[PDB]
């Protein structure tokens, strides 16, 4: 049991497909005690959580929402058991405007809606950060959820420009968190077939949308030395484990890529 | 001459001190025919543009203003007169509020105002893109001022990010840039004592702010291979007007490293 | 256990301060049955594996003969036993003249002395997944450590060079190695006062050589946002365990670094 | 024009449609006195060399000679007249044996070969520079041909990795040719047809080479936000002059992209 001890925080669960959602898991699995988080449909959240191995308190936390920021120590604590610590904190949270995304010209995205995207997707990072690593034991993680931006690409938009806000962010709160003694880092996740994946990029590409097939599996099954599974999120979980773990303790600041090797390939 | 004939405009001006005044100037030199937009202290500009070695025109261009970006389309015509082009543009603009800047942690930036520094620090690239790309010629470049973002550093803060995320619309831009004829490029520039430099260096925005900022200062010089001199504004002006001109022309949603060779080196 | 029941051949132990002993030390404490090689002094590499906390076989390997390389495949399987392969292969060695290091001037080095360190350093890891793929299991992983070359440096010269090939070289090897179902990374270490470092560090590759040295390993601390100390390769020597064990499954051809984050800041 | 009255040193012209050549006559036109180095075929080199828009000395240079390397400064005096000096050095030099080429396995590739391709077209940059950085007035540059070889592809192989060098060695010339006020630079261009090309790639590609050529063309000019077309060797000789001139004055140690702008570009 690689995780045991150690209470987790872990945001961002929505379906069983979410991303968090087998995070989740595979923590659970290696003997992580947690605190999971949820946003807007909370009925429907708490409904798919208990499929998870273990029973695992439910938060509230609108990442828009300044009291809930500041109530969130709080609410932790009294969750965990007080005097009790953080030994993991996990961001798998990201919102964007369907107008900035697809086919939509990416001119045509309104500021208005762009900050929303990026208030969510990249400065909740921060933010985060700010309300728990008072509550974080020395040696403990912070992990966040990235795409890589440092190239363009159709249809993720300015969903790019934002997870580009991201890794610069997460650099930034690496520092505050290592006068802590904690890491921050994100883990570069290849395409994973979840709610956002089919909602959000997906229904923004409208008629060429048929393009996610080719553009994709072009791009990542083809390219990955090891191949890529859409369908399999095992793998970003094990690897975010991986990171709130002890075997990663020189690493943060920085970004894993566990996308099969596919930004180190250009064909 | 080298811009002889092409058409530029060049918003940013606010001294004689600033990046866009030499810009600005050393493409005058070259036989650049000239647009200038200002921002604010419009009667305090006018003053500072006619000590450029011509006269040109001057626009009034709040990048945050939706009635700006709109009409601005046409005034900039009925400034060159109709029947004729802008072969290239320069966006030297930038901001901060004093919080995402200097002493004040990097926390406790607002993202009222991380977003305000962040519209138009990086947004208003892809504003002004939208805005101009209609009244551009086959053939022009659009350069944007950029400070090295890819790393983490003190001070600095939430411009890094707004900077992080300008380099990822600059690629962006460089796609829909592409269908008119034309590049789009962000010239990295080494550190240059101005208007916004030089108040955090002297204490304005904290000693230790000021502290930081010799660091930098002094260790790029270090570094440069062929040394770096904060006072002189020609190299990254000269280095901009390489890319508006005809001898760049296959370069595209990509950075030019005008620092002395700075980023190459390690010490 | 972590690597419990892999069996990992370890290359590059010659002292008890060799990132490769630590690594193997590791290795054995989370439960690896281990191989390893070693070169040059082998009566004397002899006495210090024996101080691991368990018996390990020792096979000779000069890595640039090409007999040793050829039988090497075999001489594992015998000391494992035919019908058993590797899940795991490290590659912890470097080698490079004081004439492309040091004092000595980067244009000095002849080609003939530049091409040793090469082959030593960058293409035996090529050399070494031909050798040993064979025999190498699925899900079995390959490392080997390296040290940040992507921007130059005083002193290291050409073993800078050297490592930008082992980085490319890494990159490709991952794709042949896909082929077997292996992972391919290098662990991008920070400085370790490891001998062979630590002798350019007071004098011996001259006394302003090694003045470049401290201002180097102390400035590492400065910018590592949780502080790197250069006396300690056990956060290292857990990096490379973690890329072995079966927790970082969707990473190859990849770079991991392990130094204290000291890579993502400026300042 | 844009190089008047400079003097130029360009070596590696083998066809009309050699890189080199292209760099040659645009330089020309710009008004430069041109010196020019051939290799081995001197005779013919002689022939393409009067096609030229001018006449200019043809001095004979194996760079893997090291005798030529120790006359070289010398006869280029005689030929520039004595108190004479460069301006500008172009290294248009690259090889790699068929053996670490295209379909022909790359763990196969013998280290003897390995290494003749890396001294010809990574090395040699270096010894080129200690050849000629002597007789350079200060505000000089030398130039370098590369390949984007920071992801791996098919076919290019271990090219791929002396080009990875070609990098790391043109960090260290940047920092050797700071004493004397010179830059140094590389250009990685897209795809160009040329001699090297139809031989050396498409030669080691078997008689699926050609076809992975013109499928290679296409995926390029879909990247590149401004097109691309590998028949025209003029963009990338237009750029190469942009290092040339002062108009770049402060960029070194740098690589400036003429591909298109298709690196900037995942899809
Ligand atoms: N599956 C992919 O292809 C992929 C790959 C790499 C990275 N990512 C990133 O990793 C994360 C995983 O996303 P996912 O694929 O699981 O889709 P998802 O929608 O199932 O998960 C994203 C979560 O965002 C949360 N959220 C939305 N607005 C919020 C707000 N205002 N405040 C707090 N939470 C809010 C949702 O409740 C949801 O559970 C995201 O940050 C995403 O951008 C996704
Ligand atoms: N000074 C340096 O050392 C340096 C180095 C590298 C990059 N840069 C970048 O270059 C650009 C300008 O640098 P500078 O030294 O000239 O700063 P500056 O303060 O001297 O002038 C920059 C411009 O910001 C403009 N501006 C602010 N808000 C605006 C708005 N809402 N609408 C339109 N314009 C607005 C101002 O009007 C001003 O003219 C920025 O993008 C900056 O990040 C500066
Ligand atoms: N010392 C550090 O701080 C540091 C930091 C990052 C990366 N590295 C890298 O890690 C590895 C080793 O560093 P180290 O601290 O262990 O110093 P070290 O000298 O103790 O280990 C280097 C190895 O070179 C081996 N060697 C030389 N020629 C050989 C050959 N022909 N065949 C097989 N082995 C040969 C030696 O036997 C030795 O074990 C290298 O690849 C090095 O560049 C070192
Ligand atoms: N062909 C492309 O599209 C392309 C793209 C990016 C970079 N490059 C680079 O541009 C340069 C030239 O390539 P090219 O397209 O002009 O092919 P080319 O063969 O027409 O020119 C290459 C030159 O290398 C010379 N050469 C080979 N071995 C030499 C040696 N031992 N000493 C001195 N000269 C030697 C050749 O004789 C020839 O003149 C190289 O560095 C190459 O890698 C080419
Ligand atoms: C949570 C969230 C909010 C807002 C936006 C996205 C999002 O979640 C993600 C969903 C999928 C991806 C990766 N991805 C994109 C597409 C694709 C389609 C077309 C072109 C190229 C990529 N396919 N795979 C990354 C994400 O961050
Ligand atoms: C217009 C504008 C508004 C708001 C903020 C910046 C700005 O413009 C810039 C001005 C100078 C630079 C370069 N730079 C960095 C530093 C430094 C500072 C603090 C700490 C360590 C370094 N000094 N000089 C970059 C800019 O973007
Ligand atoms: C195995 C081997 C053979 C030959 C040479 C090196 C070598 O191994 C390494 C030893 C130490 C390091 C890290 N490092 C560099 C320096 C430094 C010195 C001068 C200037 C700036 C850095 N100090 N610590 C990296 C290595 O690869
Ligand atoms: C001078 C020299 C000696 C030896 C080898 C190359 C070389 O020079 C070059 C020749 C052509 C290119 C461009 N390129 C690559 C390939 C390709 C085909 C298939 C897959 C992936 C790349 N096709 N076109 C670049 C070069 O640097």
């Amino acid at each position: 049991g690689l995780l045991d001890g150690k209470r987790i925080l872990v945001s961002g669960i929505i379906t069983d497909s979410s991303i968090a959602f087998h995070i989740a898991r595979v923590a659970q699995e290696q003997g992580a005690q947690l605190v999971l988080t949820g946003f807007d449909r909370l009925r429907l959240i708490q409904r798919i959580t208990d499929r998870l191995p273990a029973k695992a308190p439910l938060l509230e936390l609108d990442v828009q929402n300044e009291e809930h920021l500041a109530s969130l120590a709080g609410r932790v604590t009294e969750a965990i058991g007080a005097g009790n610590k953080l030994d993991g904190v996990v961001h798998s949270i990201g919102f964007m405007p369907q107008t900035g995304m697809g086919i939509n010209p990416f001119f045509d995205a309104p500021y208005a809606d762009v900050s929303k995207g990026i208030h969510i997707s990249a400065y909740s990072y921060a933010s985060m950060a700010k309300a728990l690593l008072p509550i974080m034991n020395p040696g403990g993680s912070i992990v966040g959820m990235d795409f890589d931006p440092s190239r363009a690409m159709p249809a993720y938009n300015w969903m790019t420009v934002a997870k580009s806000a991201l890794e610069s962010v997460n650099r930034f709160v690496a520092r505050e968190a290592g006068k802590y003694g904690v890491r921050s880092n994100l883990v570069a996740a290849g395409p994973i077939r979840t709610l956002a994946m089919s909602a959000i990029v997906g229904g923004a590409l409208g008629e060429e949308a048929g393009a996610q097939a080719q553009l994709l599996e072009e791009g990542w099954d083809q390219r990955a030395p090891i191949g890529w599974n859409m369908k399999d999120a095992t793998p970003v979980a094990k690897t975010v484990c991986a990171l709130l773990s002890d075997w990663l303790p020189a690493t943060t600041g920085d970004i894993i890529y566990a996308d099969g090797g596919a930004h180190t390939q250009l064909l």
